């Protein structure tokens, strides 16, 4: 690890690598041995061993993936809009957020997601090493001395690992041109300090879930509703719709919704040390080699989804005060807007040129896209219903407004189930008795599409009855 | 009580009083020995014995409350529309109450406000005949003999009894002409079985007051931003603001209100039999007499405010109707009503002739009058900010919608204090060490007219401290 020689990718070469190889596995099985409706999602590409196409390997399918790192960056907002922005952002966080004590060493660590590796370099189940209470053998060495260097305000290089997402996928990017998911895995050093130095921010902002418009945290049946009676106070609502967002992002923006985690934290100068390791140079780990990510979203730790948000809501305000002209804070009293990392939701009553914030998107260097695919630029539309947020589409009756999960995905959801790692996804799980609160959830879902549709999914079981009425499942999912 | 003879206040008599006399004292006190500021409020006329003017006997106050009792009540709204606007009504509550399971001797015991009296005819606080977890004694006997009636469903006459509200009144009310609130006081028997036969559809509502109208149970800092951003969903707002609600309803009106109520109970047929004996003409105790009063509202028991609040919803939804000539629940897809009682907020997209509204709503006996008290018709406005509810004015800014308490009534509590009763409402109290979480809460309201306002209200102590900043105290009201 002295200075980078080497290419990959397109990409430096730092280092060699200590990445175990990727997953050839899926967790979906099938819930049946039926054959598959033609058109039907299926699980990504499983690389060489894959029965269902000849195909490349997982390493060129994430070469592909890293493309869009080499891109060269988009223009950084004028900079007397950027520090306006900033400046009107951080101000409404001052005014919102709960003021929090420091996380002790050992509140980050029970934060940690147990059940997910550990990453660089032992790349073991964090919960293999934990007590209930504490890490240790190889995890509480690595977890003790990222803490001590934590505390002294020293810097550590973070080492993150390149992975592709085991999900479901339209059935073109099995059988025409492979695509699979990049996914960045923190390293466990990094994410006690990430955790250490960001937590108390974070937990202060999820309280804020919505009357902030950096939603992660929120409940959809519980928080959806007043949440979405908000954005319906404006008159336009729109989804700039984003491809590759985590890619597009320029670390100069970055580094400003960075700047305003740090402030904005219990421990500043503790935080500083971290945030500013985070948003080096990123060593990735793909296998063979670790190459130097520069640029983009370097996605891995505990509370990036936040920064990734912010950073959001940074950029759309700069492009809507850049074409409205109107101050950031003004701009934030006449909208309501929802993020949640590339996810969005803009309302607002300001008259917005959308050929010009199309424009000004692009310029930036990111790729919003029109929900017919056509050459641009985007639309707005004068009712919320039929934009969507988190997976679920916006629906509003006389009762209020509420997320729903559209009958495509609940039929997906019968047709699959999570099990352990395995090589054919088309397999039946043999456990048959699975699927407890998840299936009462599925009928939750149907039932907000009419009796109709719902009676059609009570189908069904099991392989214990019975089929609550289709009027008690309504009422209870949409109220208290 | 075999049949009336003989006339009080223009109602006729059924039979010899037992109520206490009126009271003569107020709970308020001076915070200061200072001199009042002039025009300031004062705790309503004490009778003959108080101080401040010489004036009229506490009976003949009361004798004016009754007049509107024996007025000539207003029309029915057209059969076919209070038809169809009760079954709209009764529909959106199918559709989201939760159904409820019978309530207990004991948890409409538990139910009641111990701290109140039992009226007829022991006319003793409740807590004195309480243990913890059952009535004993006098109020024991009185408890348990209606919880027989009720469940052999029998019939009883409920036993009203008046009063006058002791409460802070503008001078003209004590100086000019004399005016003091009547009150209902309901019996312990009556209120044991309309508590028992109504308190799990009022509890079910309850869990509703967001997404339902009546908003008996709200928390004004918890739920009021989110009920507030429903209203301004809406294009329209107004407030009828009646003048004499209570005394101008129509018994069948409420009976249509109380129907619903039956019906949506888990005890129907238990819960007619105590219906019928709420609505049929009442015995209302004026201290020399009991009297019947036929029409208007008897408000003593625990769900009346809820059965006013239904009420109102019907009226309200007739003019409505009437008016705009569009189907009930389809007025309820365009709109978003608050009611309490005789309190309302009423938003909707539709266009409404508010001359057309006003001479609906007068024709049904009701008294709306206008912000300026002029002659009709009540005016719409586009902005929700102005009106206000629970009396607390509704305020809009860039973290959303809440209630704030004006100026003048944060004032007003900082110059009167709650304490036993007396008879010169201008007496300090020598105790010197009240007003706990009282003080913090007014702090709170006062925070939210900004810092300036703030300030002058951090006046102060004691006779602990320390001032909270501004900043800390208006985020904690507003905010989580
Ligand atoms: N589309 C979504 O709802 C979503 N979920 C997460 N992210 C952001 O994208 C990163 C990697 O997917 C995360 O860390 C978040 O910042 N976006
Ligand atoms: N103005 C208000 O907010 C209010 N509060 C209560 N009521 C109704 O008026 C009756 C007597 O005041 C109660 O039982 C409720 O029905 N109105
Ligand atoms: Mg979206
Ligand atoms: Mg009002």
């Amino acid at each position: 690890l002295p200075r980078p020689s080497g290419t990959y990718a397109g990409l430096p070469i730092a280092d060699y690598g200590d990445a175990p190889p990727l997953s050839t596995k899926t967790m979906f099985w099938r819930t049946s041995p039926e054959k598959l409706p033609p058109g039907a999602w299926e699980p990504a590409y499983l690389g060489s061993k894959d029965e269902r196409v000849d195909g490349p390997s997982l390493q060129q399918v994430m070469r592909d993936q890293l493309k869009p790192y080499s891109e060269p960056r988009g223009l950084l907002p004028p900079q007397e809009i950027l520090d306006a922005v900033c400046d009107a952002i951080e101000n409404r966080l001052e005014n919102t957020l709960e003021p929090q004590k420091p996380w002790t060493f050992k509140k980050a660590c029970e934060s940690l997601d147990k059940n997910t590796s550990s990453g660089y370099p032992y790349h073991k189940q964090k919960s293999k090493d934990w007590t209930g209470s504490a890490f240790i053998g190889d995890l509480g060495d690595q977890a003790t001395h990222a803490n001590n260097m934590y505390e002294m305000g020293k810097s550590m290089r973070p080492i993150y690992t390149a992975a592709l997402k085991d999900e479901l996928v339209k059935p073109d990017k099995i059988y025409g041109k492979i695509k699979k998911r990049l996914l960045w895995g923190s390293d466990l050093g990094t994410m006690i300090r990430a955790a250490r130095a960001f937590g108390p921010f974070c937990d202060a902002l999820k309280e804020t879930c919505i009357f902030n418009p950096i939603r992660v945290g929120m409940s959809m049946n519980e928080d959806g509703p007043f949440i979405f009676a908000r954005h319906a106070n404006f008159r336009y609502h729109m989804d700039a719709d984003y491809t590759r967002w985590d890619s597009t992002q320029q670390r100069a923006i970055l580094k400003r919704a960075g700047d305003i985690m740090v402030r904005l934290s219990p421990e500043p100068d503790l935080a500083r040390v971290v945030m500013d390791d985070l948003l080096a140079p990123s060593l990735l780990d793909v296998g063979d080699y670790k190459i130097v990510v520069e640029e983009g979203l370097p996605s891995g730790c505990p509370c990036t989804t936040q920064l990734n948000s912010l950073a959001h809501w940074i950029l759309t305000l700069c492009a809507m005060v850049e074409v409205t002209r109107v101050d950031p804070d003004i701009v934030m009293q006449e909208s309501e807007f929802s993020f949640y990392g590339d996810d969005e939701v803009v309302s607002t009553n300001l008259e917005l040129d959308m050929v010009k914030y199309t424009m000004a998107l692009r310029r930036y260097g990111l790729l919003p896209t029109r929900a017919d695919k056509e050459e641009g630029p985007l639309e707005r539309r004068q009712t919320l219903q039929g934009i969507s947020f988190l997976r679920r589409a916006i629906v509003g009756d006389q009762f209020g407004w509420y997320g729903r999960l559209d009958r495509a995905s609940i039929d997906r959801q019968l047709l699959w189930t999570k099990g352990p790692n395995h090589q054919n996804p088309f397999e039946t799980l043999p456990g048959h008795a699975q699927r407890p609160s998840q299936l009462m959830a599925l009928l939750g879902e149907a039932a907000m599409h009419g009796e109709k549709y719902y009676r059609t999914v009570a189908s069904r079981v099991s392989k214990e009855m019975v089929v609550p009425r289709h009027r008690s499942v309504l009422r209870w999912v949409r109220f208290g």
